[PDB]
């Protein structure tokens, strides 16, 4: 046999190939992604528990006839919760005048995904928060809240990339240290009788 | 106070807790737990979550579409009202072993995707 069978799998979505032993994988690589709508580089493909390459063939591999291979999407980064929740609290004590635009620009981008993990109604209690930390009064908080409430719903990051250009320095800084202290000590969800149930897994 | 660093604390107490005898009210509030944390990954992580809990089970197939759409659904939830009626209407369980794979892989997975905020990011670890 000059060709073989194989079944590219990512768990929901699989497909039957047939191809030539010396010929490399990368078509039937490229042919998966196709299918998910997806770059092949936004997926990696495992043979026995071990990534392999686009350049290499059934052949070297020691494949055999219907054997499968796995698709998993590439994990890019590990921007776990718990490791965004160490960079706010290393920079909530931090003195912001010093810093690049570069690292100043990132801390936007942590405080408008880290005000995406509030739910929608705790946003009021944010912008309170905010108010009471600042010492700014009532006259603030429609600003305060409209500001929260657009970085909530910032699906194509426009309004984060405004605020970069349209902001000076000095008060984004005043914002997103703001942000950072506040946000550690609130809780992330309203009250209500199911949330009062978590009370009971509390360690 | 549920704060977010509360919320993982229960998250990595529970994911290592053996469930053979867990009470209901207990399963309750874990299924509460694990619809609130599910909404602090961003829509596009929810593809990997899904695919991470099939491999996690051993789960074929003819099941993908179903723990997708738990999935879309707690993260889409408004007022406990998809997270009830899953409640009512998934066996017990079916439910103790959802809620046991999501603990068991939720804690590894980033919670942002998006290559935008993870260049960014990078930049600020200590």
């Amino acid at each position: 046999e000059t060709h073989i069978n194989l079944k590219v799998s990512d768990g929901s979505s699989e497909i039957f190939f047939k191809i030539k032993k010396t010929t490399p994988l990368r078509r039937l690589m490229e042919a998966f992604a196709k299918r998910q709508g997806k770059e092949m580089d936004s997926l990696r493909f495992l043979y026995d528990g071990i990534r392999i390459q686009a350049d290499q063939t059934p052949e070297d591999l020691d494949m055999e006839d219907n054997d499968i291979i796995e698709a998993h999407r590439e994990q890019i980064g590990g921007l776990t919760l718990a490791v965004l929740l160490q960079i706010a609290e290393h920079w909530a004590t931090r003195d912001l005048r010093q810093i690049e635009d570069s690292k100043l620009r990132a801390l936007l981008t942590l405080c408008a995904v880290l005000t995406r993990k509030f739910s929608k109604s705790q946003l009021g209690l944010l912008c309170e928060t905010h108010l009471r930390h600042e010492g700014l009064g009532q006259d603030q908080a429609d600003s305060v809240l409209e500001v929260y409430q657009r970085l909530h719903s910032d699906k194509g990051g426009n309004f984060e990339a405004a605020l970069w250009q349209q902001w000076d320095r000095q008060s984004l800084i005043m914002f997103i240290s703001a942000f950072l202290n506040i946000a550690l000590q609130i809780p992330c969800e309203s009250s209500s009788v199911v949330v009062s149930g978590l009370a009971t897994l509390y360690p």
